[PDB]
C-alpha cells in the first residue's frame, strides 16, 4: 500500500522526544498532510504493549468528530511506524497565547466550550486523552480547535473502571496521578482547568517567581488563587475544575458530569449543539491574520520485535 514513496516530505513541523512530526504531500493526489513517525523500538520499550492497538483506535473514534484530527492512512518501514494525519494549518493556542500573552473571557470561553466537546465525546467512548496542554490544542483555518497527538490515550474504560499510569505533561497533572491513586477521566477535566487559566491569567497558576519536583510540590500543596481581576464566572469554573478532590471536581460526577459543566454559570448562553456543529463564529481567524530522517541503527533493527506491528498498515476508506 502506501510508502515514503508515495510522499514528498516537505517540513518538519514537529518533534518530541518519542515522536517526530513532518508535513507531507501524497504525490498522486497532491494534497497537503501532517505525518507522525515513532521509532518501533521505542514503543516496544516505552509503551503499554497495546499502544498500536489503542492508536488505531482512538484515530477511529476521531474521524468521526469535528474536534479531532482523523487518520488519513498508516505503514511502517522496518524501524519506524508512520501515521499519515488529516492536517491542521491554523497553529496552536500555545502559538495564540505566544502572541496574544492574555485572553478576554469570551474568547477562553469559546475554545474551553469546544474542547470540552472533544473531551466529553472520548469520554463517553472510553478514552482518556491524558495529555490536554495548549500546543495539543490546534486550530483550524477556520478558528475552531482539534485535538491531537493521542499517544497518551486510555482505552475502554468502562464505567468505574480506572487506570493507574503515571503519565502526561508535568505541569497538567492531576493530583491524584500525583498521590499515585487509581484515576479515570477526571484527569482531563483538571487539565482544562489548567488550560483555561493560562488562557484568561496568561500564564500558568503553578509559575514561579528537583525543579520538577519542587512543581509536584506546589500543585500538591500549594493553595491554587484566581486573579482579583476575572469574574465572579470564570473564578468559579477555574476553581471547580481546579478541585483537588477528584470525586468533588467540576465535570467528575459519574452521572451528571457533563451536564454540571453546561450547566455552569460561566458557561451560561453557550449554544452546546450550534457549538457542535460549527453554527458557533470563532473570536478568531488564523487565516487572512497573525503572523531528512535519521538513520536507522542497524544493530538495533536489526533484533527489533516486530510482533506488535503485524498488519499495521491501513487506509481510510472515508477521507476524514
Ligand atoms: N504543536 C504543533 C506541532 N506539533 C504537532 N502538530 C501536529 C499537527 C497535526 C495536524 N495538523 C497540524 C499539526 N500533530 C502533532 S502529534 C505530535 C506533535 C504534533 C509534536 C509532539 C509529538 C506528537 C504546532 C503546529 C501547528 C501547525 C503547524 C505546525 C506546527
Ligand atoms: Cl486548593
Amino acid at each position: 500500500s502506501l510508502g515514503l514513496q508515495d510522499f514528498d516530505l516537505l517540513r518538519v513541523i514537529g518533534r518530541g522526544s518519542y515522536a517526530k512530526v513532518l508535513l507531507v504531500r501524497l504525490k498522486k493526489t497532491d494534497r497537503i498532510y501532517a505525518m507522525k513517525v515513532v521509532k518501533k523500538e521505542l514503543v516496544n520499550d516505552d509503551e503499554d504493549i497495546d499502544w498500536v492497538q489503542t492508536e488505531k483506535h482512538v484515530f477511529e473514534q476521531a474521524s468521526n468528530h469535528p474536534f479531532l484530527v482523523g487518520l488519513h492512512s498508516c505503514f511502517q518501514t522496518e524501524s519506524r511506524l508512520f501515521f499519515v494525519i488529516e492536517y491542521v494549518n491554523g497553529g496552536d493556542l500555545m502559538f495564540h497565547m505566544q502572541r496574544q500573552r492574555k485572553l478576554p473571557e469570551e474568547h477562553a470561553r469559546f475554545y474551553s466550550a469546544e474542547i470540552s466537546l472533544a473531551l466529553n465525546y472520548l469520554h463517553e467512548r472510553g478514552i482518556i486523552y491524558r495529555d490536554l496542554k495548549l500546543d495539543n490544542v490546534l486550530l483550524d483555518s477556520e478558528g475552531h480547535i482539534k485535538l491531537t497527538d493521542y499517544g497518551m490515550c486510555k482505552e475502554g474504560l468502562r464505567p468505574g473502571d480506572t487506570t493507574s499510569t503515571f503519565c502526561g505533561t508535568p505541569n497538567y497533572i492531576a493530583p491524584e496521578i500525583l498521590r499515585g491513586e487509581d484515576y479515570g477521566f477526571s484527569v482531563d477535566w483538571w487539565a482544562l482547568g489548567v488550560l483555561m487559566f493560562e488562557m484568561m491569567a496568561g500564564r500558568s497558576p503553578f509559575d514561579i517567581v528537583n525543579t520538577e519536583d519542587y512543581l509536584f510540590q506546589v500543585i500538591l500543596e500549594k493553595q491554587i488563587r484566581i486573579p482579583r481581576s476575572l469574574s465572579v464566572k470564570a473564578a468559579s469554573v477555574l476553581k471547580s475544575f481546579l478541585n483537588k478532590d477528584p470525586k468533588e471536581r467540576l465535570g467528575c460526577h459519574p452521572q451528571t458530569g457533563f451536564a454540571d459543566i453546561q450547566g455552569h454559570p460561566f458557561f451560561r448562553n453557550v449554544d452546546w449543539d450550534m457549538m457542535e456543529q460549527k453554527q458557533v463564529v470563532p473570536p478568531f481567524k488564523p487565516n487572512i491574520s497573525g503572523e531528512q530522517l535519521t538513520p536507522d541503527d542497524d544493530d538495533i533493527v536489526r533484533k527489533i520485535d516486530q510482533s506488535e506491528f503485524e498488519g499495521f498498515e491501513y487506509i481510510n476508506p472515508l477521507l476524514m
